[PDB]
């Protein structure tokens, strides 16, 4: 069903991630982990205090689809065990040091093609697929979108619930 799904949306923030390749979004749904660039490390530490569920909505440079969408349940923090990111021109691993842990409630693909009726009032309404990284997206287009994905039936959201 979609009703723990609904419970752990509720009075959500909602974060577009943009990562130019496939490769760190993999890492990021092996290890639960994700790292970006300071300006929205900042952000996104600051979000995390302010709200019960901050969800990252995952979208990969030119594929076209969201791979999925993760609740932070940390703020960054450094100094564990390195990830090994595949690095973009002109991106060095410090500027990727601080890791976020992150729980994944949906690993599916939305292309999108199918989010194309929602937009974004904090984009100037533009489709939620059109955003830089750490772009936010309001409440009720968040919710939508993460509602328009999949059921990932291979997720159980009892133990994200018992982290709010
Ligand atoms: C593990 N974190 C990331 N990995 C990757 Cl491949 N791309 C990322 C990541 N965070 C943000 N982006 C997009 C920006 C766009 C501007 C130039 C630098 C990269």
């Amino acid at each position: 069903g979609t009703s723990k799904l609904k419970y752990v949306l509720q009075d959500a923030r909602f974060f577009l991630i943009k990562s130019n390749n496939h490769e760190n979004v993999s890492l990021a749904k092996a290890k639960g982990v994700w790292s970006t660039l300071p300006v929205n490390e900042k952000k996104l530490n600051l979000a995390f205090r302010s709200a019960r569920s901050v969800i990252l909505i995952f979208s990969v440079r030119e594929s076209g689809k969201f791979q999925g969408f993760a609740r932070l349940s940390s703020e960054s923090h450094h100094g564990g065990s390195p990830i090994h990111w595949v690095l973009p021109a002109g991106m060095s691993a410090k500027m990727l040091g601080g890791v976020f842990k992150i729980d994944w409630i949906c690993r599916r693909e939305l292309p999108f093609t199918k989010s194309a009726h929602l937009t974004n009032p904090w984009n100037e309404h533009k489709p939620v697929k059109i955003g830089r990284d750490g772009q936010e997206i309001e409440l009720e287009c968040g919710t939508q979108l993460c509602l328009l994905f999949p059921p990932d039936e291979s997720i159980d959201l009892y133990q994200v619930i018992h982290k709010m």
